[PDB]
């Protein structure tokens, strides 16, 4: 069997990395010849579930032209998402799961997108399609894309064949779906283990909205309760910020991914103005913002005219 | 359930008809509110078998934005191959069987291709797939989209997958897969209705390489038995043609589209140059000349050299 390589976008996420790893495995037990690779760093939340299922991280690569003349893409199409030298080699199949664009073959192929919220859920199908038993282990990485890319079943993509799919693998893999996928979830960007002065840095943009002098900071979470549970030290090292920098206003924004509602946190002068933008009443300094999950289109704009 | 319009490429081929017909049963059967459409003329071909297994023509549509929101392509996906206003409705799913160009979506799609010679082996995969029984009435249709995109398995494009899905819905139909193929082949084109006369003329192109006044005709059939059936008659219309035009030789060329072989039928003083030219001996005035297909490529230029 000539050698193949299989592999998702760039900026890896963990349906890139898992699906790769799932399909390949198919792939081989159907007599190919076939390795996952990744085509960059992989993340806390994709490492817990390798980890988690005793696998080994797919190697990194940065062409695939050197290597073989086929490939196969999964939860991907378009050009720039995928490989350096992708115009080098022939695009041999696709699983996928988004719009179709930038992408083009010159030759025909196997492609296969379904309006699902995960490659894996599409995997899923094509192994009892081939009739080909799921390894416990991989089960867990399939699984483990499913609860990511739709963010535990809350995710306005998720489908009832993509949550039929994580609970039919779950049990395989030996594990409760919701459990499990909290965890690994969490580990993603594990502010358990961050310094009360790193939060208030990540994301973090300065505004003169009106002439006054503001901040807003923006953090995400799978669970508010992680980082208001140490609203002590956040209101200490916030003050200190609006101490330095003069600020009438620091909005630390606490987004819950999971629900979509984000609390927020606001120390300042102008700490009313968030009560009048998003029309709340603030009891110590703490007011559910919901289905705030983005600043940029919700924050801004309405503080803006808010001031 | 919102209405949804079927339909494959322009200048319709019996699979873009058939299998337009056939999954939109799938497709009803299924729960949805779908219908084939055509977007052009239905030649012979299909004729035959859409009358074979009494199935009405599909509706003729110019454009589909004015009927619906949303369209399934079967057979294509590039934009010119599409409707007029392919543009104005959202491309629900895709089943084909070709390259991927020219073609982008805005959203996430149902997209299908697989490395088949036909969009029919494709869509009996997805009957049983969804354990849809396949009326006896559609089956023909479909063994036939199958047979036409094949050249009755012949086609270099053909799979094992192709033939052995003709070969299931042939017994669903309850007819002979190369039994009705060829019947439906023929009706095609058709050479059996055409005068001795007529196919000496499709495509005759008159030469004079070396002095030597020279006619080549060519006929193109899915059997040269069908043609050779008639060498009687066929002698003594080229022997007339020889005489008028005092010709040194008439080469008759029929070409098997199927086998890529052509049988010659030389007539005249040089009737030893095709025996040279192509190391043949005449036996009756006819000898097989192997894969030759093509008069201008392979059977001018060797004859020119040999006289
Ligand atoms: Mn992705
Ligand atoms: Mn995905
Ligand atoms: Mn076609
Ligand atoms: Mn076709």
């Amino acid at each position: 069997m000539e050698k193949i390589l299989i592999f998702g976008h760039q900026n890896p996420d963990t349906d890139t990395i898992c699906s790769a790893i799932a399909y390949a495995d198919l792939k081989n037990k159907l007599g190919f010849n076939a390795e996952p690779v990744r085509l960059g760093q992989v993340n806390g939340e994709t490492q817990y579930a390798l980890d988690y299922f005793k696998q080994e991280s797919p190697r990194l690569v940065e062409t695939a032209a050197n290597e073989v003349n086929g490939v196969i893409l999964v939860d991907h199409n378009e050009r720039q998402q995928s490989i350096k030298d992708i115009e080098e080699v022939q695009v041999l199949e696709v699983i996928d799961h988004h719009r179709i664009a930038n992408f083009e073959t010159a030759e025909p192929l196997y492609y296969r997108a379904e309006p699902v919220g995960c490659t894996a859920t599409i995997l899923n199908k094509m192994y009892k399609e081939n009739n080909v038993k799921i390894e416990k282990e991989i089960a867990g990485l399939m699984l483990s894309a499913i609860i990511s890319d739709s963010l535990l079943f809350k995710s306005p993509t998720c489908t009832d064949q993509d949550v039929a799919a994580a609970k039919e693998l779950a049990e395989i893999a030996g594990v409760d779906a919701e459990e499990y996928g909290l965890n690994m979830l969490k580990a993603g960007a594990d502010l358990s283990k961050k310094t009360v002065e790193e939060l208030i840095s990540l994301d973090a943009k300065e505004f003169t909205l009106g002439s006054k002098k503001v901040e807003i900071a923006q953090v995400n979470t799978v669970d508010i309760e992680d980082v208001k549970k140490r609203q002590a030290e956040l209101e200490a090292v916030i003050s200190k910020v609006v101490a330095e920098k003069n600020l009438d206003l620091f909005l630390l924004v606490i987004t819950d991914i999971l629900e979509n509602d984000s609390l927020a946190l606001a120390i300042g002068n102008e700490a009313a103005k968030v009560e009048k933008a998003f029309n709340v009443t603030l009891e110590n300094n703490t007011a559910l913002l919901k289905g705030v999950v983005s600043r940029k289109k919700q924050v801004v704009p309405v503080l803006t005219d808010a001031m």
